[PDB]
């Protein structure tokens, strides 16, 4: 595979490893309570808190993707969970991956740092819950009987993650307005993530063409469950926020945008799978 | 803690992350089989890949130490699974060390590809079993009934061998007659890891200070377990080796070898850790 191969060639090439009070810190119309009246009820603070932690917000949900899933797919790759992979050049590959994640991370962890310095303010983790991918994820491989059924869901979830998540920093990356050091972070994880993608549908095609036909069939639905979750909104995250910032009349809110915008997808590019699925003659069985 | 601080503050510019067939891959004298008389029995071809596998097998097992064991419990640490902790500058820190945790687990398996590629021999890791500290530790997770006792168990085995890694590199990265790729993979970790240390006495020292008396007790019994099967020899893994390589009478020499040599240390430089438990007041209980 002379995909594989040149990624790992150039590698430490390519590798990203290697403050306006003005400007908001994230994108309104990213945030649910954004379309609704009680917006206007609040006050310019609060409207700056809530934009502080949706940016916030947004680098936790990319830190869990990094950890509990993408991560944890790439060792099982490198371990041996699935067949049709193995090989030096692919575990180079994703040992390269590896560190761009957790740097990725860092990123993410010092995008939050930075605004609780500048803001003056805690915005801690410790408020938000799960995000909603994670929960999803989570909540099917506490459906898994048998580890086999684990290692799948796990590389479903990673495969959408890794081939989606180019257009969840889109929705950052090019935005003029918001705080520069925030745009610069998502673009510069952004660089990585192109090659990432490439990496994940390689490992995907051929481990879906040496899984058995029950097993090739749990993957793809693992693939459309983690698509479905990590396009959506985050409510539940929202949710966590908006109580912690004592909006009043919140969870009277949530309940209307819930039902208002339970069906628009955060993220609108699936160029991604639709790419991989379409390359694999699988389209055809989708949600 | 200014220590913590300027480590976070100079790491983008310290962090490393940023052949000749006639020169033997590894130390003879790390080599159980080195001190018995079968030695003699073996020949120069076989001798030679026995000096490729132990370098392979030291890569495995300092993977093995990162992904089992360091990074899992710096992801405790972050995750506020211990009282002492937390705060911005803490989880930057911790954050950063995970990313050179991964390019370590990189450049050590960089290693093992290099030596197979120029050696012309798979070198599988897939013949080697789990490193004896990842079984010792592993072990102690199976004993364990309750989630705090898992994550001190971890933070006990990850704090030695951060702070005794160290001397386990020391042992290769100035030797000069080995191949220099392979010393100087091993320099560049150690640079690394001097830092490290710093940072893994300092969330002990804390964590100790911060827990109540069963849980200090229980944590400082996991720091001894944790250094015997860190400087022990692998024996099991070089029953391994030998037996793949089909050495003849290699069972009847490993028992001689136990018997033997079950006594010395591999690493005999325990330096860290004894200064970590004098600075702590607690050196008193020992094993
Ligand atoms: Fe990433
Ligand atoms: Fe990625
Ligand atoms: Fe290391
Ligand atoms: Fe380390």
């Amino acid at each position: 595979n002379a995909v594989i191969n040149r990624l790992v060639g150039n590698w430490h090439r390519r590798a990203a490893v290697k403050f306006d009070p003005g400007r908001p810190d994230f994108r309104e119309d990213m945030i649910p309570f954004r379309g609704h009246p009680i917006w206007e009820r609040l006050s310019d603070e609060t409207r700056s808190r809530l934009l502080s932690w949706g940016w916030v917000a947004y680098n936790r949900n990319t830190v869990l993707i990094e950890q509990r899933i993408a991560n944890p797919a790439f060792e099982l790759v490198i371990g041996g969970a699935y067949p049709g992979l193995g090989g030096q050049q692919l575990e180079l590959a994703v040992a390269q991956a590896m560190v761009d994640e957790q740097y990725h991370t860092l990123m993410h962890i010092n995008g939050s740092a930075v605004t609780r310095r500048m803001r003056r303010s805690d915005f801690s983790d410790r408020v938000l819950p799960d995000s909603h991918i994670t929960t999803i994820h989570q909540e099917h491989l506490d459906r898994c009987e048998e580890p086999w059924q684990r290692s799948l869901t796990t590389l479903g979830f990673a495969t959408v993650a890794e081939i989606s998540i180019n257009a969840y920093l889109d929705l950052l990356a090019d935005d003029q307005e918001i705080q520069v050091v925030n745009s610069t972070t998502v673009k510069l994880h952004n660089r990585d993530e192109y090659c990432h993608a490439s990496i994940s549908g390689e490992m995907m095609k051929q481990v879906y063409e040496a899984l058995p036909a029950d097993r090739r069939r749990f993957l793809l639905e693992k693939v459309v469950a983690g698509l479905e979750a990590f396009v959506a909104p985050d409510f539940t995250t929202w949710e966590s926020i908006v109580a912690f910032e004592g909006v009043p009349g919140w969870e009277k809110a949530a309940a209307e945008v819930r039902e208002a915008q339970g069906g628009t997808h955060l993220v609108q590019d699936h160029s991604g799978i639709h790419t991989l699925l379409t390359e694999m003659d699988v389209l055809d069985q989708v949600e």
